[PDB]
């Protein structure tokens, strides 16, 4: 520990994550075509030099293990470039999002449902949300139509866009360092169990050494000022342990809520609730609290061109 810093009337230690904390980047490819048969299926050209903004990632933090959390249907010459990756850059460790397993985080969307019903007819009539009512009965009656035993991971798998792997990423971020062990990475010689997790975007550019980190209860993450505004984002996500209480909390809120999204609840509203960011306190002063700063990270270089799944 070393300071700390001050949010809604509580005193936060700027806890430390060492030089050894693993970053990750992540790749879902929902067009694994759109690369050769032989190639490495992670984005690479002009506008989007994402493979090679990795491999710069690896070079500059040689000591330090960097995991790539991999996702799509990936031809066997796809697999075999892959592992050549992980053979030419040691410190480079890819674990494919089908070799984790998830059931541990997962909720049936029926008793989601069922709950939330019973939570609003809990409630005074003058006071109880009928709409919200109505569309969560319309969920589980098309539920119980198409697939009863539908739950938060078997419904966000079956999405195609940034839904999907937000969801994963949160997960993952809560296995922490252990996911590491769980997929059977090799010579990781660093990690210990419980460890912590750096999430990067792969546009964020690494000018030079991390070093050691200090951040709040142990978690920071992005914070897009694009324009006049700023928001909370999950381009960066640090934390220092596994099972981050303020993750876990975004998890509890997709638990709770019929219609939970892995952005704005798993990572904004777990932040929040976990750090007191009502409506009413300064979302302005929170960003500020809670904002991931490195004068050695080019952040979201993807604006200077073009977003990857826009
Ligand atoms: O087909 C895609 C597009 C994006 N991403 C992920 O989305 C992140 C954000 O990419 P980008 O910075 O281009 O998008 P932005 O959110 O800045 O618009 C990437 O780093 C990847 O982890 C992905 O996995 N597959
Ligand atoms: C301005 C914008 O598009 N922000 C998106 C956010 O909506 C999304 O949840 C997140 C994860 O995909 O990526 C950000 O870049
Ligand atoms: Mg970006």
């Amino acid at each position: 520990s070393s300071g700390s810093a001050n949010f809604a009337g509580v005193e936060y230690p700027l806890l430390p994550l060492d030089q050894h904390t693993p970053l990750l980047f992540q790749w879902f490819e929902r067009n694994p075509s759109r690369f050769g048969e032989n190639q490495i299926p992670i984005i690479n050209t002009q506008q989007n030099p994402y493979l090679n903004n990795i491999i710069n990632a690896a070079i500059i933090e040689k000591e330090r293990t960097i995991g790539v959390l991999v996702d799509g249907n990936f031809s066997a010459g796809q697999k075999k470039a892959l592992a050549k990756l992980e053979k030419q850059y040691e410190n480079i460790k890819v674990i494919y999002n089908s070799d984790l397993d998830y059931s541990m985080y997962d909720k049936k969307l029926s008793d989601i449902y069922l709950e939330n019903i019973a939570k609003i007819e809990a409630q005074p009539a003058n006071v109880r949300d009928e709409y919200l009512l109505g569309e969560i009965k319309k969920s589980l009656n098309e539920v119980l139509k198409n697939n009863p035993e539908e739950s938060l991971v078997s419904s966000h798998d079956k999405r195609l866009g940034h839904v999907r792997f937000d969801f994963y990423r949160n997960l993952f971020l809560l296995k922490g360092s252990n996911a590491f062990l769980e997929a059977g990475k090799h010579g990781c010689h660093h990690l210990q169990p419980g460890g912590g997790c750096i999430y990067l975007d792969a546009d964020m550019l690494l000018t030079g050494k991390l070093g050691t980190l200090y951040l709040p209860d142990g978690i920071a993450v992005h914070v897009s000022r694009k324009g006049n505004s700023m928001s909370l984002q999950n381009g960066i996500i640090a934390v220092n342990r596994s099972e981050h209480p303020a993750l876990k909390k975004g998890l509890e809120i997709m638990h709770s809520k019929p219609y939970g999204d892995p952005y704005i609840d798993g990572v904004c509203g777990g932040l929040r609730h976990y750090f007191n960011c009502s409506i009413r306190h300064n979302y302005e002063e929170f960003c500020n609290f809670i904002e991931f700063k490195h004068e050695h990270i080019f952040m979201d270089t993807s604006s200077l061109t073009i977003s990857s799944w826009r």
